[PDB]
């Protein structure tokens, strides 16, 4: 670390405290994110998951019983560009453009099996080229409130994770990436729970309590309760206005329940929603 000069704090993670640093040797600015063997080798497997749309994973750096990773620096993130956009809204080619991204990035990665499990604007990273990238790719699968006790949000969480299911797939990511979708286009989180229970039953509220005719084997998971209420679905047209036909049918595929049933992140690039697809500059004050 002695190769590092700190800039400035920018932001406190899941697992510690994330810094833009400058390193001494190349005059690389980075972002600094401080943190069992197990760890080690899964972290080190994740420096060669390289991809365009991926916040690249530059080292990992383990000294004095403490873990440093070296990512490259973005400008900005995903969250405060909504909230920067809010009153205008981000224009729906560069939403396209960048699920669009966020969807090639989410391809490669499940290609080689790799899952994110904790996707949220916070993580989204973009640059003034018209960019988006994921950051934390792979860290759940490596260390599991955060280190300031700050409560980990459960928004973008998927309904098997919910309900329960600890060997949870691919299917997750492209839920909490639906999830995302929606609050680009809307202006407002779809699913802003603030406990298990009302983050479930605001799922269950817009799209119908689960059943096992839409999602069979449902009522066996450890945490089903026969007790929920039953509530009927809602249709997508009153759920995310103005947002097209297409765009539509995309998301309602990448928020079905079964996760056998949800879009793969492979088949959702050739969906119709991207036969425009275009990548605009985004409109960036740093
Ligand atoms: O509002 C701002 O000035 C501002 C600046 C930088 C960021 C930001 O998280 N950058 C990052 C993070 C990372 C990897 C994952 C460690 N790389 N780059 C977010 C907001």
């Amino acid at each position: 670390m002695e190769n590092f000069q700190k800039v400035e704090k920018i932001g406190e993670g899941t697992y510690g405290v994330v810094y833009k640093a400058r390193n001494k040797l190349t005059g690389e600015v980075v972002a600094l994110k401080k943190i069992p063997s197990t760890a080690i080798r899964e972290i080190s497997l994740l420096k060669e998951l390289n991809h365009p749309n991926i916040v690249k994973l530059l080292d990992v750096i383990h000294t004095e019983n403490k873990l440093y990773l070296v990512f490259e620096f973005l400008h900005q993130d995903l969250k405060k560009f909504m909230d920067a956009s809010a009153l205008t809204g981000i224009p729906l080619p560069l939403i396209k453009s960048y699920l669009f991204q966020l969807l090639q990035g989410l391809a490669f990665c499940h290609s080689h099996r790799v899952l994110h499990r904790d996707l949220k604007p916070q993580n989204l990273l973009i640059n003034t080229e018209g960019a988006i990238k994921l950051a934390d790719f792979g860290l759940a699968r490596a260390f599991g409130r955060t280190y300031t006790h700050e409560v980990v949000t459960l928004w973008y969480r998927a309904p098997e994770i919910l309900l329960g299911c600890k060997y949870y797939s691919t299917a997750v990511d492209i839920w909490s990436l639906g999830c995302i979708f929606a609050e680009m286009v809307t202006r407002r989180a779809l699913f802003p729970g603030d406990s298990e229970i009302d983050q479930l039953f605001r799922i269950f509220r817009t799209l119908g309590t689960p059943d096992e005719v839409v999602w069979p084997g449902v009522t066996s998971m450890p945490d089903y309760k026969p007790s929920f209420p039953k509530w009927a679905r809602q249709d997508f047209s009153k759920v995310v206005p103005p947002l097209d036909e297409d765009g539509r049918s995309l998301l309602s595929q990448m928020l079905h329940y079964d996760p056998n049933k949800r879009i793969s992140a492979k088949a959702a690039l050739a969906h119709p929603f991207f036969q425009d697809v275009t990548k605009p500059v985004p409109h960036l004050r740093l």
